[PDB]
């Protein structure tokens, strides 16, 4: 429908930047110095109106083309140069491409009667440059128009006419024709040939394409006789430019940020044309084009004044969402003169067919006062924040193009090189400085780290301010003209130590925003202690600048500058400075996450305090619980509430299952005293399911008191109760050294796991080899198969024994124990055999319980959990067990996963609100069942689940966990209705019994844990589920990972698709959705 801005950022006028902190990497790069009083080819010779500039990328090389007359604008004379380079930093000089043209003796206007043209020159000005035809030849374009005196127009339509030439690929220029006449001229009056003597007939072609094509037409209306056949749309908006919507359709823009739409390539433009509704928008023209990402960008003056140049972004080209700084300085304007007006303006870019930039990134073309000429590159994807702290080495980069992390302000006279490990900052000019921005993760405490080195002590000034994102300096160092490095206190300054010239000075910033105070060490020597002179919340950006700030122009400085400044060609005696070795580090509690903070959901344990009474507290009250979340949890979002809010309640219960006791941290199961638990009212029967959702907490001493008190709690020894329930403990804990990659504490754990596997061995196997179990000692009692003081042959035991061998044998192999790592790897080889002979019902197709004479012959969930070791071949035969996953006879119910076939006879018939297993869905067999499932659709090749499949599933467990409206993780529940079997009784609540957040981490988002230093994502969420879904702050392998979804790019700006970042620099990316794997970046 229409261009639009939505973002609630504004511009504020009383800053010459606008309080608008930058996008990454903007680098500022003057094109053209005006110098009168030493004219000089490079800034075209001495002429100081230069303005209107236009842009256009080919043969590797860009095309800059502005327009400039000796002083004054509308004041002759007038003419059009043009600039190349191949790289966007380095430009050849100003050459003369459209010379002074002379307006015929005798011309006259109706608007100037008496007046009459004597050796008159024309005024140019153009609104478009530039073409590149079909068979890739680039014409540049200029206009002549006529200007009797300073107040008269040469874009009134009596003009005398536009031209072109050909840029050939050698750097020289073909002759010059018209290609178009105002009224009144032609070939017999003008003096330059029609475009169509040319005997070159591709050139003809070339020109003629231009006025065949109406998109270039629409820029013509200004300069053109009004009311031309030949303009697609008559009324003289201005400036017009266009891009390509992703469907197709042309959107447009001109002065004032009016809009339109074209269906048909530019011939008609929808009525009526109107403001984009909520852009901020004046005289100084807009920008805007699809970039090499395939989202767009708009590059305007947010501001009635001219200040500062912005960037808003857009994923569709319609709705603009963003607003920050391309460039917020402002020259002083050295050379007064004629409808000059301060400030960066007239920004333009490169049309579409125009050129791709090599790098892909956003270049954009603007003049600063109507008097200097500059350019701007900003990195697409265009990044807001910086995802990552700095450790910035600049030798490893050849030129400032490779310091896409730094914001640099670089004038002619005052700019910013490398010399090998140097940052250089060099300033001769009086009217302007070099600056420097280090744009980092906004952060509340902050050290900053660099290494300085001045070239003189006797002159010049460098100002090193600290920012948050409204340009609030919180502190300032300063390196003086008299010889002193001092501090800003407040009005008063603080010396801190005098300073030389050659010599390399490490300097380390230590700010607080809580203490509210900034100490600086000098060589490890603390020289300075102040307080901020300025309060900040946070922290974002370090800027290193060769100049004092400047305060003119302001809202009420007069737009019009009668006045030339005293000097304006003069110079300062140059000063250099150098910086190396930049470093920033935050100990910021969320600090080691990329994207997300912990500030954004912090709400959700806020809610759960105050959603419910606090019946129980052991070590961690609900008081310190939303504090312990932030140190300890990794982050995730999505778009849909239920499952976010269930990630944040899961941890929130958890945390309150960590108890204090004389030997350490220990995890209880019921919070409420249990008859028959352990010491410290520990139970044993999901220890695996502590541990497996456990790990994922970031402070390690919770999780390992846990085991240690397990193994290590009872006079050095066991617990007791350990013999009360079956374990896949081993299992676990190798589990555990997947994800942390601690090997001395797992290592150090095998002796205690052996004692406990052989204990099992002993006590627990039939003859025949396979481990038999009592229901009731799984956990599982009056489950249908069966066995309160049985011995059958439950393939729970056997697949848990059968991942404690497979682990204890791994465990071998990283002791360096050969034989135990056989001995155990035999135990394991064993019981994959016993299961998938003896406990295989070939009838059913389904894993099953064996009683003493035959199959219990009943599917239950505990017939998935060979899956959860990775058990079965990759055969086919086992597939069709999974079918039961999605048929109502099975296990699919409406509130999530069945214990037991609902088809079976038995299914719910031994009464209920007793902890029965014969059919009522519980959490814990939940869990083991999807992160088999996990555990197949990742490691198995296989036909029968969906992407939908499991999403359904871990849908249904989220809506399943919540009670009277608020979230509620219980003990078990009905399948039919959604009710929690124990109703309001206080023993069932937060339950800890199950897991929820692995399966969100290890099954959902799909990180895999793995032994090795290969890093393997495969989300099982489906495509088109979710425009956006992040798991950060994860500690993986003692590096910090992110996991990213960002479909059209707009979430997170960093790209779109999915993406892997180690400790906030990118490892990896994919289009889709689908497996991802990076290789050693750990
Ligand atoms: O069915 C739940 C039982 O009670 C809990 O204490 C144990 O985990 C299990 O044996
Ligand atoms: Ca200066
Ligand atoms: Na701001």
């Amino acid at each position: 429908d229409r261009i639009h801005y939505t973002g609630k950022e504004l511009s504020n006028p009383t800053y010459h930047d606008g309080q608008l902190s930058p996008v990454v990497g903007v680098h500022n790069i003057q094109l053209v110095r005006a110098n009168r009083e030493h004219p000089e080819a490079s800034n075209g010779n001495g002429w100081t109106y230069n303005h209107q500039p236009m842009l256009a990328y080919w043969n590797g090389q860009f095309y800059y083309q502005y327009l400039a007359d000796p002083s004054d604008e509308h004041v002759p004379p007038s003419q059009t140069f043009l600039m190349t380079s191949k790289d966007g930093y380095q430009w050849t000089n100003p050459e003369i491409v459209f010379p002074p043209y002379k307006v015929p003796d005798g011309y006259t206007k109706e608007s100037r009667p008496g007046m009459q043209a004597k050796d008159l020159i024309a005024i140019m000005h153009q609104r478009v440059g530039f073409y590149v035809s079909k068979s890739g030849r680039l014409i540049t374009m200029g206009n002549y128009g006529v200007a009797l005196d300073k107040k008269d127009d040469p874009n009134d339509g009596n003009g005398i006419g536009r031209v072109v030439r050909e840029i050939k690929k050698d750097g020289s220029f073909g002759p010059i024709y018209f290609i178009y006449y105002n009224h009144g001229f032609n070939e017999k009056n003008t003096d330059y040939p029609y475009f169509k003597k040319s005997k070159d007939r591709e050139f003809v072609k070339a020109c003629q394409e231009i006025l065949d094509n109406p998109l270039y037409m629409m820029q013509w209306v200004e300069e053109a006789d009004r009311e031309d056949p030949i303009i697609p749309l008559k009324k003289g908006y201005k400036a017009f430019n266009c891009y390509t919507l992703p469907d197709g359709r042309i959107a447009s823009l001109w002065k004032h940020a009016l809009t339109s739409i074209s269906e048909d390539g530019g011939h008609t433009w929808a009525e009526p044309v109107l403001r984009a509704k909520g852009f901020v928008n004046s005289n100084a023209k807009i920008w805007g084009q699809r970039l090499s990402d395939g989202t767009y960008a708009t590059v305007y003056n947010p501001s009635e004044f001219r200040w500062p140049l912005a960037i808003s972004l857009s994923k569709d080209g319609l709705e603009y969402t963003t607003l920050n700084l391309v460039h917020g300085e402002i020259t002083p304007m050295r050379y007064g003169g004629n409808y000059k007006s301060y400030g960066p303006q007239y920004p333009r870019g490169i049309q579409e067919g125009n050129g791709v930039p090599a790098d892909g990134d956003l270049w954009v073309s603007y003049s600063v006062n109507k008097e200097d000429m500059w350019i701007s590159r900003i990195p697409v994807p265009v990044q807001i924040n910086a995802s990552a702290h700095a450790d910035d080495d600049f030798s490893k980069s050849g030129s400032i193009a490779e310091l896409t992390n730094w914001n640099i302000y670089s004038p002619v006279w005052a700019p910013v090189s490398l010399e090998g490990e140097w940052l250089k900052l060099q300033d001769k000019d009086p009217f302007d400085y070099a600056k420097v921005e280090r744009k980092i993760p906004a952060s509340k405490e902050l050290k900053v780290s660099f290494d300085l080195s001045a070239g003189q002590n006797d002159k010049g000034i460098l100002q090193i301010d600290f920012l948050d994102e409204n340009s609030i300096a919180c502190s300032r160092l300063e390196l003086t003209p008299d010889g002193i490095f001092r501090m800003k206190g407040g009005s008063r300054f603080a010396n801190m130590m005098n300073y030389e010239a050659g010599k390399t000075y490490h300097v380390e910033a230590v700010l607080s925003t809580a203490d509210r105070n900034i100490q600086v060490y000098v060589d490890g020597k603390r020289v300075g202690l102040r307080m901020f002179y300025a309060p900040v919340a946070t922290i974002e950006r370090i800027v290193f600048r060769t100049g004092e700030m400047r305060t003119f122009p302001t809202v009420d400085t007069p737009a019009d500058q009668t006045y030339d400044l005293p000097d304006a060609g003069g110079q300062e005696p140059l000063a250099e400075y150098r910086i190396a070795n930049v470093k920033t580090s935050s100990t910021d509690k969320d600090a080691s996450s990329a994207f997300l903070k912990y500030a954004d959901f912090s709400h959700y344990a806020e809610s759960f305090n105050g959603m419910e009474d606090e019946n129980i507290v052991q070590a961690i009250p609900n008081a310190k619980a939303s504090e312990w979340m932030e140190e300890n949890i990794p982050l995730f979002e999505c778009p849909q509430r239920n499952f976010e809010e269930m990630y944040y309640y899961r941890w929130w219960s958890l945390r309150k299952h960590i108890k204090e006791t004389p030997v350490g941290y220990g995890m209880t199961e019921f919070l409420v005293q249990r008859s028959y638990s352990d010491k410290y009212n520990l139970i044993a029967c999901a220890i695996g399911h502590h541990i497996y959702e456990s790990r994922w907490l970031r402070d390690p001493k919770y999780l390992d008191q846990i085991i240690h008190t397990w193994y290590r709690g009872n006079d050095g020894g066991p617990m007791k109760k350990m013999d009360k329930f079956s374990s896949w403990n081993a299992d676990a804990v190798l589990a555990r050294y997947m994800v942390d990659g601690d090997k001395d504490f797992m290592l150090d754990m095998t002796k205690d796991l052996e004692t406990e596997y052989q204990r099992w061995e002993r006590t627990n196997r039939l003859k025949n080899g396979l481990y038999w179990q009592g229901d009731v000692q799984d956990g599982m009692e009056e489950s249908i198969s069966g066995g309160r003081n049985k011995k059958y042959a439950r393939p729970t035991i056997n697949s848990y024994m059968y991942g404690n061998a497979k682990a204890l044998s791994i465990m071998g192999i990283l002791s360096g124990d050969e034989g135990m790592a056989m001995r155990y790897g035999m135990r394991a080889d064993t019981l994959k055999s016993l299961v998938e002979n003896d406990l295989w019902n070939t009838r059913h197709q389904f894993f099953e319980t064996m009683r003493t004479d035959s199959s219990a012959n009943v599917r239950e969930a505990i017939g998935y959990i060979p899956w959860y070791f990775n058990l079965p071949d990759t055969t086919k035969k086992y597939e069709v067990a999974w079918k039961e996953i999605m048929d109502e006879k099975g296990f699919s119910a409406p509130y999530g996963l069945t214990t037991a076939e609902r088809r079976h006879p038995e299914f719910r018939t031994r009464g209920v609100g007793k902890c029965e297993w014969d059919g009522a869905i519980w959490p814990f067999a939940s869990a083991q069942t999807l992160t088999a499932m996990a555990n197949f659709m990742n490691n198995y090749p296989q036909t029968v689940l969906s992407d939908s499949v499991y999403f359904r599933q871990m849908e249904l467990y989220v809506e399943s966990q919540y009670h009277r409206g608020r979230p509620y993780i219980g003990e078990y529940l009905d399948e039919v209705t959604g009710y929690w079997l124990k109703g309001d009784q206080e023993r069932s609540r937060y339950y800890n019994h199950s897991t929820f957040n692995d399966l969100m981490i290890t099954g959902l988002i799909g990180l895999r844990p793995r032994l090795d230093d290969t890093i393997e994502i495969n989300p099982l969420i489906p495509a088109d589920k979710w425009d956006w879904f992040c798991l950060d702050n994860v500690l993986y392998h003692g590096h910090n990972l992110t996991i990213l979804w960002d479909k059209n790019g707009d979430r997170y700006h960093c790209g779109k698709g999915l993406r892997i970042f180690v400790n906030g620099k990118e490892a990896g990316h994919a289009d889709t959705l689908t497996r991802l794997v990076c290789e050693n970046a750990l």
